[PDB]
Order: structure tokens, then C-alpha cells, then sequence
DNA sequence: TTTTTTTTTTTTTTTTTTTTTTTTTTTTTTTTTTTTTTTTTTTTTTTTTTTTTTTTTTTTTTTTTTTTTTTTTTTTTTTTTTTTTTTTTTTTTTTTTTTTTTTTTTTTTTTTTTTTTT
């Protein structure tokens, strides 16, 4: 309710956390976009991961769980844009 | 208000690589054919007393050609070296034991929908 009354204000603390993401995202390290598991192409990966939506490394995550039953659990509940999940035996 | 620069994913189809269906050659495997072993009995072979006329060894002496013999010069034998094979320490790898962590499959039964063939 503030920040819908209040333009300015948020304007501003908007443009500082962009600021700050700014210079989050600068001291990364170079890197590449990388394809992901899909619906329409796989990309020769196995069937057991549960892969994400972020194409970009450095916003991405893997978890190694150690079955099938902790991979499901974990697969249901987590973040489909940055967290893909690889079941071991 | 019109007009100008730049950015990417698509019309893409072709080159490269990968994956997936194939069928020549040395190593298994089932069959027939030839080596082994145990019984019957069977004429047949073979073990053992008696007699007998034989034909080769032992009295005695003879010689000659194999046994004496010495010596030259070869040539098999032995020495060193190196290679090839055999054989045994060494190491590596794999399997089983019993409590733990994880998973993965094949079929019945009915009814309805896709998904190919005719």
C-alpha cells in the first residue's frame, strides 16, 4: 500500500536495488548461456533431471539428492526458474 | 509527426557427425564312428610224468689274424659370451561374508480413447 502510494519514494528505492544488482552482477565471473531440459528438446540429458528454466549459469542451481523418493520430494516444493534437481542411487 | 539505425529468430537447407541396422571369420556344440572292458563255452590249447636215441662239450694239439704296439695330426671337446625359454616373487584385480544406502520390472481383469492398416 505504500509503494503504490507513494511513486517517488519507490522510484528511488527501485533505483538503488538496481543499482546494487548492477554491481552484484559485475564482479561475476564471463560465462555462457547453456541450453536446458525441456518439453519440446531434451538436450541429450538423463530422465531423472528435473531441470530449470534459467538459461544462464550464475542464476541456477543443482541439487544431489540421494533417491528417488527425496528427489520427488524436493522436485514438488522448490523454484522451477533456478533449481533442477539430479536424483542419485 | 514522420522518418532512420540496429538487433535477433526465423524462411531455414546443406555439411559434419553420430546412431542404428547389418552379415565373414574362429570358437562351440551334437552326431556318428571307432577304441576299451566283462561274461559263456568251446574246441582247443597247454601243464606235467615216463622212455628214448641223439649231437654238442670237453681229454689233447695246431696256427694266424685279430691283439699287441708308437706316434702324427687331426677335431671333437671345452671355454666364454650372448640369446631364448622356463619358472617363480610380486603386484593387481575380483569375489564372498553381514548390516546399511538406493532403486527397477512382467502379467490379469474392463472400458474408453488414440493410432495404424484395409
Amino acid at each position: 500500500e505504500y509503494l503504490l502510494e507513494n511513486p517517488t519514494d519507490a522510484k528511488i528505492v527501485v533505483g538503488k536495488i538496481i543499482d546494487a544488482a548492477r554491481a552484484r552482477e559485475a564482479a561475476r565471473r564471463a560465462r555462457e548461456m547453456t541450453r536446458r531440459k525441456g518439453a519440446l528438446d531434451l538436450a541429450g540429458l538423463p530422465g531423472k533431471l528435473a531441470d530449470c528454466q534459467e538459461r544462464d549459469p550464475a542464476l541456477s542451481e543443482l541439487y544431489l539428492v540421494e533417491g528417488d523418493s527425496a528427489g520427488g520430494s524436493a522436485k514438488q516444493g522448490r523454484n522451477r526458474k533456478n533449481q533442477a534437481i539430479l536424483p542419485l542411487k
